[PDB]
Protein backbone atom coordinates (compact mmCIF):
# COMPACT_ATOMS: atom_id res chain seq x y z
CA UNK A 1 0.00 0.00 0.00
CA UNK A 2 1.07 3.66 -0.43
CA UNK A 3 0.75 6.53 -2.05
CA UNK A 4 2.55 8.17 -5.06
CA UNK A 5 3.63 11.94 -5.51
CA UNK A 6 1.41 13.12 -8.52
CA UNK A 7 1.89 15.94 -10.08
CA UNK A 8 -0.41 17.64 -12.29
CA UNK A 9 0.45 20.37 -15.11
CA UNK A 10 -2.08 22.37 -16.64
CA UNK A 11 -1.13 24.20 -19.78
CA UNK A 12 -3.17 26.74 -21.74
CA UNK A 13 -3.63 29.98 -23.81
CA UNK A 14 -3.82 33.20 -21.97
CA UNK A 15 -7.07 34.92 -21.98
CA UNK A 16 -6.91 38.18 -19.99
CA UNK A 17 -10.14 36.09 -18.84
CA UNK A 18 -7.83 33.86 -17.34
CA UNK A 19 -3.97 34.59 -17.90
CA UNK A 20 -2.59 32.01 -16.05
CA UNK A 21 -0.95 29.58 -19.47
CA UNK A 22 0.53 26.97 -17.11
CA UNK A 23 -0.20 26.13 -13.61
CA UNK A 24 1.01 22.78 -11.80
CA UNK A 25 0.34 21.22 -8.46
CA UNK A 26 1.90 18.36 -6.64
CA UNK A 27 0.41 16.09 -3.70
CA UNK A 28 1.13 12.99 -2.16
CA UNK A 29 -2.23 11.99 -1.10
CA UNK A 30 -4.09 15.14 -0.24
CA UNK A 31 -0.44 16.85 1.22
CA UNK A 32 0.38 19.81 -1.07
CA UNK A 33 3.88 20.45 -1.69
CA UNK A 34 4.15 22.55 -4.84
CA UNK A 35 2.14 25.48 -6.53
CA UNK A 36 3.54 27.04 -9.38
CA UNK A 37 2.45 29.31 -11.96
CA UNK A 38 3.32 32.22 -14.34
CA UNK A 39 1.30 35.24 -12.02
CA UNK A 40 2.83 36.36 -8.72
CA UNK A 41 4.28 36.13 -4.69
CA UNK A 42 3.00 35.94 -1.30
CA UNK A 43 3.12 32.97 1.11
CA UNK A 44 0.48 31.88 2.85
CA UNK A 45 0.20 29.29 6.15
CA UNK A 46 -2.78 27.32 7.35
CA UNK A 47 -0.82 24.77 9.30
CA UNK A 48 1.80 23.27 6.56
CA UNK A 49 4.25 25.06 4.63
CA UNK A 50 7.13 22.66 5.65
CA UNK A 51 7.65 19.43 6.46
CA UNK A 52 11.41 19.69 6.06
CA UNK A 53 10.96 16.94 3.46
CA UNK A 54 8.89 19.04 1.21
CA UNK A 55 10.69 22.16 1.21
CA UNK A 56 13.29 19.85 -0.34
CA UNK A 57 11.33 18.11 -2.79
CA UNK A 58 9.74 21.68 -3.47
CA UNK A 59 13.38 22.73 -4.27
CA UNK A 60 13.94 20.06 -6.79
CA UNK A 61 11.29 19.94 -8.82
CA UNK A 62 10.25 23.97 -8.90
CA UNK A 63 13.10 24.57 -11.84
CA UNK A 64 12.88 21.20 -13.71
CA UNK A 65 8.67 21.62 -13.73
CA UNK A 66 8.82 25.47 -14.68
CA UNK A 67 11.05 24.38 -17.56
CA UNK A 68 8.86 21.57 -18.69
CA UNK A 69 5.60 24.05 -18.76
CA UNK A 70 7.81 25.95 -21.01
CA UNK A 71 8.74 23.23 -22.97
CA UNK A 72 4.99 22.03 -23.63
CA UNK A 73 3.63 25.61 -23.94
CA UNK A 74 5.60 25.71 -27.74
CA UNK A 75 5.20 22.15 -28.14
CA UNK A 76 1.37 23.05 -28.33
CA UNK A 77 1.21 26.04 -29.93
CA UNK A 78 3.45 24.08 -32.45
CA UNK A 79 0.73 21.53 -32.84
CA UNK A 80 -2.16 20.68 -35.71
CA UNK A 81 -5.23 19.68 -34.28
CA UNK A 82 -8.76 18.69 -35.97
CA UNK A 83 -10.11 21.67 -33.89
CA UNK A 84 -10.57 25.46 -35.47
CA UNK A 85 -8.14 28.03 -34.29
CA UNK A 86 -9.34 31.17 -32.59
CA UNK A 87 -5.62 33.03 -31.58
CA UNK A 88 -4.24 29.39 -30.59
CA UNK A 89 -6.57 26.94 -28.29
CA UNK A 90 -5.04 23.92 -26.96
CA UNK A 91 -5.20 22.85 -23.66
CA UNK A 92 -3.13 20.67 -22.57
CA UNK A 93 -3.08 18.21 -19.30
CA UNK A 94 0.15 16.58 -17.91
CA UNK A 95 0.21 14.56 -14.66
CA UNK A 96 3.19 12.33 -13.56
CA UNK A 97 3.03 9.44 -11.06
CA UNK A 98 6.01 8.99 -9.06
CA UNK A 99 5.25 5.81 -6.57
CA UNK A 100 7.47 4.97 -4.23
CA UNK A 101 10.92 3.18 -5.43
CA UNK A 102 12.37 0.64 -2.79
CA UNK A 103 11.89 -0.89 -6.44
CA UNK A 104 14.53 -0.79 -8.38
CA UNK A 105 15.50 2.39 -10.97
CA UNK A 106 13.23 4.95 -10.25
CA UNK A 107 10.08 5.24 -12.49
CA UNK A 108 6.98 7.59 -12.94
CA UNK A 109 4.38 7.55 -15.99
CA UNK A 110 3.80 10.91 -17.60
CA UNK A 111 -0.24 10.97 -18.93
CA UNK A 112 -1.21 13.57 -21.81
CA UNK A 113 -4.70 15.04 -22.10
CA UNK A 114 -5.04 17.05 -24.94
CA UNK A 115 -8.43 18.97 -25.36
CA UNK A 116 -9.45 16.26 -24.11
CA UNK A 117 -9.34 14.58 -26.83
CA UNK A 118 -5.74 13.28 -27.39
CA UNK A 119 -4.17 10.92 -24.68
CA UNK A 120 -1.09 8.74 -24.99
CA UNK A 121 1.75 7.62 -22.07
CA UNK A 122 5.58 7.90 -21.54
CA UNK A 123 6.66 5.21 -19.10
CA UNK A 124 10.03 6.33 -17.54
CA UNK A 125 10.19 2.75 -16.37
CA UNK A 126 11.02 0.82 -19.84
CA UNK A 127 11.15 4.48 -21.69
CA UNK A 128 8.43 3.84 -23.55
CA UNK A 129 4.97 5.34 -25.18
CA UNK A 130 1.49 4.22 -25.64
CA UNK A 131 -1.48 5.87 -27.03
CA UNK A 132 -5.09 5.60 -26.47
CA UNK A 133 -5.87 5.14 -30.58
CA UNK A 134 -4.01 6.08 -34.17
CA UNK A 135 -5.69 9.91 -33.85
CA UNK A 136 -3.39 10.48 -30.37
CA UNK A 137 -0.53 8.40 -31.37
CA UNK A 138 0.32 11.18 -34.43
CA UNK A 139 0.88 13.84 -32.34
CA UNK A 140 2.83 11.13 -29.95
CA UNK A 141 5.21 10.22 -32.46
CA UNK A 142 5.65 14.12 -33.13
CA UNK A 143 6.67 15.02 -29.49
CA UNK A 144 8.40 11.80 -29.18
CA UNK A 145 10.78 12.42 -31.80
CA UNK A 146 11.54 15.46 -29.65
CA UNK A 147 15.21 14.64 -28.06
CA UNK A 148 15.37 17.51 -25.64
CA UNK A 149 11.40 17.28 -24.53
CA UNK A 150 11.86 13.44 -23.90
CA UNK A 151 15.12 13.99 -22.16
CA UNK A 152 13.25 16.73 -20.03
CA UNK A 153 11.08 14.09 -18.63
CA UNK A 154 13.20 11.42 -17.57
CA UNK A 155 16.06 14.01 -16.35
CA UNK A 156 13.39 15.11 -13.78
CA UNK A 157 12.17 11.63 -12.09
CA UNK A 158 15.73 11.05 -12.02
CA UNK A 159 16.82 14.29 -10.63
CA UNK A 160 14.40 14.32 -7.71
CA UNK A 161 14.14 10.73 -7.34
CA UNK A 162 15.84 10.69 -3.89
CA UNK A 163 14.28 13.35 -2.67
CA UNK A 164 10.72 12.46 -3.33
CA UNK A 165 11.62 8.70 -1.86
CA UNK A 166 12.42 10.25 1.48
CA UNK A 167 9.37 12.52 1.30
CA UNK A 168 7.17 9.33 1.01
CA UNK A 169 8.34 7.15 3.07
CA UNK A 170 8.01 10.03 5.77
CA UNK A 171 4.71 11.17 4.40
CA UNK A 172 1.52 9.50 5.82
CA UNK A 173 3.13 8.65 8.79
CA UNK A 174 2.83 10.71 12.28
Amino acid sequence: DAHSLRCNLTIKDPTPADPLWYEAKCFVGEILILHLSNINKTMTSGDPGETANATEVKKCLTQPLKNLCQKLRNKVSNTKVDTHKTNGYPHLQVTMIYPQSQGRTPSATWEFNISDSYFFTFYTENMSWRSANDESGVIMNKWKDDGEFVKQLKFLIHECSQKMDEFLKQSKEK
